[PDB]
């Protein structure tokens, strides 16, 4: 196995001794090393009598013997404390080497009392085989009491807050939006989970429109039919201007103020990362926003009205907004328990709200941890003037999502009063989507946060899977690039798909975030020094590395032509039998597509030297077709039998992650390295009539022309022997419209090039 | 969706009113029905303002209106309380019908105050769509306080015990066994989890050798090679006698007695069913037994020494055995908090310990809930004088399991002191297994609990999957049949494989067990009337029914011959290329086998009339082969495209099952009904030299002979149009040894019959 640590903060010896002292390890520099070892074991929750010290002695016998401590014996014992099984996982007497091969943090210096003290200090910061760093594992076993006070170790907050004393309250924040123009402010319900504390508490907020329930039936009924014809566009230029929603201010009111919230709740969805923080002194707040269960308004899905319905919570936490005990607005409640500092978490739609909220510059929002989020809704349901369904979900669009998350209709009483207004507004949204052209427009522009990144003041932490074709990498890439120069930002890019990564064995993600959260939300110094991007290497088992940026400046060019006279063509139309079996199951189409058994142009490129792709690949193509309309599709896969990481996790151990003290037990998981015949590196699409998103032009039939479009950005490393399978085609029975007209594409490969941004590395 | 209830206990009106009163619903027979409805909603944790009463009014408006209550309005509201979404899951105004089609308990009588009161009473006993009965759902939301006192409703214990006050203690019970003959009693470590209570507490014990860890490496290394030759047997008769282990008594000792256990623990594996009971006033005790981590002895795996190491715990709970605070035996501890009543739970090895423990007749052991358990170890690793690996695990045997569960070696300090003795005893076990003949012997006889069922005094509840080929149905079937006449016994047979069934949406299993457990462990009357067997119907979605017995007396006979001159033959030997690809992956072999693409004899039988198989199928065959040794294999599958239940569960909802108050949240799951080309009904194997397990006979080559052997028992219903695919063959690359010698089998189909026990049903 292999470990990777990014959460270990370097500390001086005096600092180390002081922190150890706080944990009950009161040592001095002139103590004997075996005495320090003995005290370390005795003061801990571990069972000394079960530990083996050497090939011939257990720990007790070793302590009684005259044999002196060396690094091998130290590691024999340390690995056992880290949950490794001696004689089976590792060889007693070769523990030092085993630790080295596992990439565990190790002190490499002479055996002295001072060096031994540091080895123990950092051992406490080290991940166990079962997913938790030693110190937290021991804390969960009783090392420290549950006193509901902050206790820090290596700049991390420990789980010293009693989860049995958590308060679960409900209240409505008065937002400055009127999504349905009723002439009143929309009240937004929020759920609060906070530990007991004698001091103001930071907040970890998750804005989830899914939180209070989902409407699957309405979702399936709104689903769009992909089996339609591709409409031709007229030469024209698209014009847009940015206009932010006007904040509505509620009048003055002399209402009485209550101390505690009268309404409470017990069950609710939670993000395991938020739970981890609850016992570490961080309250959680979940908001569903406008158009959701128990709240007012329409499900404006993505625009700034929804963003403001969420950020109102932050205003309330900072005493800049009003909250009531109920929707009757008879009593007001204040955030007397909060310090006003906030951090947003969650993936997908939740990460999307974090990006959006960040672009408002709201004070108090200190940082966002946006995972698999959307920075511009247009790219989630479209691509270069084309209708492009999210990976795995054909027929989906913003109106289908609106129907899914308009949870107000989940309550019969609410359905009765607001269903009419809802359908009216959903129909208006559906027409605004313009699935006919698939072009960018004002409606989409109002859901593009990239144009407001200049207002971002919060630190930005981005998490994104490089095999996530649902919420494409461009989403993270674009926000990353639009952020002003010198802005505090970091990205974690893994190889999974649309999944979380806070329960993995290969990286100390939660512990790293812990350090970052305490510094930003508790007003402390951030001693943690993280690189620009933390990347999980492809074709490697549990290997993580660091990069300087996402998107390199250097680039090499590979011609698609193998000769000076190389032409390639393929049809758009399939036989009616094959066309209908591809439309019924896009997975069979993908299989054939990848194996060159469908209408396509395949180019197998032998790689010159090893290289690391870092950024969006560009496709410069010279083609022609016998029609005045059409689009092009392209997929690039790492072709050939080889071990590669799957995009779906596998379980390592069940319920070994304790988010407190027998609180929300979680499983330890990890992406498996398995042999595959190939793997998708990146893909992209473009409407041949869209030279750019804003300009549509006429297309001339039977005439040669050249197009330049980028594919999804990514970071992928290839060896000099690997092969890149470039697939060019039209209809994609998973993303684009399915038009079966008789058209023929012809590509001049010798005039076609593949531009690839590569990590210079300065190897 | 469809629900099935077996936990609802019938109660008189006076009883109903009294129980409702205890929940805070203080009603009288002369109250108006709308007033009762109003009080019911107001006194509950539900949100009245979100509920819809009619197609035009919400509940509040309905209460204010003059419209009277009828059964349709009642169900409109009841379905919402049961978590169904009005207007989407069901049609407002047609709620009564929807409830009927979902098989929900319904009162069918005139609308009166008395009938309305009963409808509410039983509504509280009814399962919600999300997996919990209404009353328990509301209790988890605060309907009743956490007072650590027993509260009963419809004969079920409610979750009124505070999980935050659970005590987790460790101690060692002095067993009466000396598995390694050291001249001392083996101390057995136990983990106790008990809620706070002012009265003696029943106990729910789980004997799990896996509990404290498993040794996967040792498991893989002990794995046996299946690619070996089949040895011929000599005519002889096997002789066995039953001899129980002599209980060793520890001498007297004047040790001081402590009040509370000094040793404690925090983390540990638990069975969700046991957790469910913790908050309902039932303590949990987990034991790993002899040869496990922190306990003395060898891993005797299955014999009565291991059984006694577990039952010693029950003796201690009843003041008949000594327990110490530590292995130093300096202080004694007594079970002052226990009432002495015990119930055993768990599946597989754990269910096996329950069967075994039951055959000892130990006082205090009131009942066992044995799931997928083994009643005789021989059948788990053998079948009719043949080595037959557990389904899915080729090469496994008792010694491989011993290596897996000898968890004492997981501690380095223990490895040092007892590894030598361990390997010595494991080698002795391996030789005793006699994989050469595969015959029954004394070693196996000492691990056969079926011969001691006359000593069973505890009620017996059996749970077993009819698609579990790991731990075959014969295990449950045999114990069921050996139980003395009139003995209290019940069986739940589902269609899953080696899985649990206490978190399903289609059956109220936990609630049924709740009622059974309180009556038996708390000395109360058992008013619950359960049928002999609760069976989940095949080829049906969420349908459960009841049967009078497992194994019918009636039987029909189907000839395998389609004509008077019908012969069939097949080889044993395959080409060396095919033989090695089948040995590397038995799944490809099974695929070919089922699709008649391997060396086999297939008989497609058209069924005359519909029928329900109930018991073991018998195969009377007349065959011959050119050899003096060999075995026969047979599999019978329900052939043909049709919707069938898979043997693996699918998730319905995440974390909706609360085992307390935000305690051990669990997912609601269910076996999915999907279309399949076929499905295995039953299979069996036999050594042609074994007329019976105890008599081995010589085999004559090129000579006709007839054999009669049974396949695995089961209950499967077939329609008159279904087809039974009977497959006869030799080598099974999943269960039996892989001998590729050149032999030819010939079967006389006209002299061969299929005897099938059928449920008379008296249709």
């Amino acid at each position: 196995m292999r470990f990777n640590h990014f959460s270990i903060v370097d500390k001086n010896f005096d600092e180390q001794l002081a922190e150890l002292d706080q944990l009950g390890f009161r040592w001095s520099v002139f103590w004997d090393e075996k005495k320090i070892l003995k005290d370390f074991l005795i003061q801990s929750p571990s069972d000394m009598t079960a530990l083996q010290a050497t090939a011939e002695l257990d720990v007790i016998e070793f302590l009684k013997s005259s044999i002196e401590l060396d690094w091998e014996i130290f590691w024999n014992i340390a690995l056992q404390l880290l949950d490794f099984v001696p004689n089976f996982d590792f060889e007693i007497g070769k523990a030092f080497e085993y630790a080295k091969n596992s990439n565990l943090p190790q002190i490499e210096a002479e055996m002295t009392t001072e060096n031994i003290i540091s080895a123990f200090y950092y051992l406490l910061c080290t991940r166990r085989k079962t997913g938790m760093i030693l110190v937290e594992h021991w804390v969960s076993e009783g090392l420290l009491p549950l006193d509901n006070h902050y206790h820090f170790f290596n700049d991390k907050s420990l789980a010293t807050f009693d989860s049995s004393l958590l308060e679960r309250e409900v209240l409505w924040v008065e937002s400055p939006v009127d999504s349905e123009q009723r002439g009143e402010n929309d009240l937004i319900k929020i759920q609060i989970i906070r530990p007991k504390s004698t001091e103001k508490l930071p907040v970890v907020m998750t804005a989830s429109p899914y939180h209070l329930g989902i409407n699957d039936k309405a979702n399936d009924l709104a689903l769009h039919d992909m089996n339609v014809e591709l409409e031709e566009k007229t030469s024209h230029e698209i014009h847009v201007e940015q206009k932010l929603p006007q904040k509505l201010s509620a009048k003055a009111k002399e209402l009485p103020i209550v101390d505690k919230a009268p309404y409470r709740f017990t069950h609710g969805w939670t993000y395991s990362l938020n739970d981890y923080f609850l016992t570490r002194g961080f309250a959680s707040i979940y908001v569903a926003g406008v158009g959701t269960r128990s709240s007012d308004g329409f499900q404006t899905s993505g625009d700034y009205q929804q963003i403001y319905s969420m950020t109102a919570v932050i205003d309330w936490l900072n005493g800049r907004a009003r909250a009531y005990t109920s929707r009757k607005k008879t009593h007001e409640i204040k955030a007397s328990w909060a310090n006003g500092k906030v951090a947003m978490t969650g993936k997908s739609y939740l990460g999307t709200m974090a990006y959006g909220a960040a672009t408002t510059g709201v004070e108090g929002l200190e940082l966002i941890l946006a995972e698999a989020g959307i920075s511009s809704w247009y790219n989630y349901y479209r691509e270069n003037g084309l209708v492009r369904s999210p990976g795995g979900f054909p027929g989906e669009d913003l109106d289908v999502l609106a129907a899914l998350t308009y949870s107000r209709n989940l309550d019969g009483a609410d359905f009765l009063k607001g269903n009419a207004e809802y359908e009216k507004r959903l129909a208006e949204m559906t027409a605004a989507l313009d699935r006919k052209s698939g072009d960018y427009n004002q409606f989409w522009h109002d859901r593009n946060y990239l144009i407001n990144t200049d207002k971002v003041k919060a630190d930005v932490l981005i998490v994104h899977g490089l095999q996530d074709w649902n919420v494409t990498p461009e989403q993270a890439y674009n926000f990353w690039k639009a952020l002003p120069e010198g802005h505090a930002k970091h990205a974690f890019l893994h190889r999974g798909a649309h999944i979380y990564m806070n329960s993995w064995q290969s990286i100390d993600f939660s512990e790293t975030i812990n350090a970052y959260f305490v510094a930003k939300l508790l007003d402390r110094d951030l001693n943690l020094n993280l690189p620009p991007v933390i990347l999980q290497e492809n074709s490697k088992d549990q290997v993580w590395t660091m990069m300087n940026d996402f998107g390199a400046n250097t680039q090499i060019k590979l011609p698609l032509g193998k000769t000076a006279v190389s032409f390639a063509q393929f049809d758009n139309n399939y036989d009616d039998e094959t066309f209908k079996k591809y439309s019924k199951d896009f997975n069979v189409f993908k299989k054939d597509l990848f194996e060159n058994k469908a209408n396509e142009a395949v180019i197998d490129l032998e790689l010159p030297s090893m290289l690391t792709i870092n950024g969006p690949v560009e496709l410069e193509l010279r083609l022609k077709l016998n029609d005045t309309k059409g689009f092009l599709s392209a997929q690039i896969l790492d072709f050939g039998q080889k071990k590669r990481l799957e995009d779906k996790v596998r379980v390592k151990d069940f319920k070994v992650l304790d988010r407190g003290r027998n609180f929300m037990l979680d499983d330890l998981v990890e992406l498996p390295l398995v042999e595959s015949p190939y793997q998708l590196v990146t893909k992209g699409f473009t409407n041949l009539q869209n030279q750019s998103l804003l300009t549509v032009s006429d297309l001339k039939a039977d005439e040669w022309f050249t197009i330049k479009f980028e594919l999804q950005p990514t970071i992928y490393h290839l060896e000099k022997a690997d092969k890149l399978r470039v697939i060019l085609y039209s209809t994609d029975f998973e993303h684009t419209v399915r038009d079966n007209r008789k058209v023929t594409y012809e590509i001049d490969l010798s005039q076609s090039k593949l531009i690839i941004p590569i990590e210079s590395v300065k190897n």
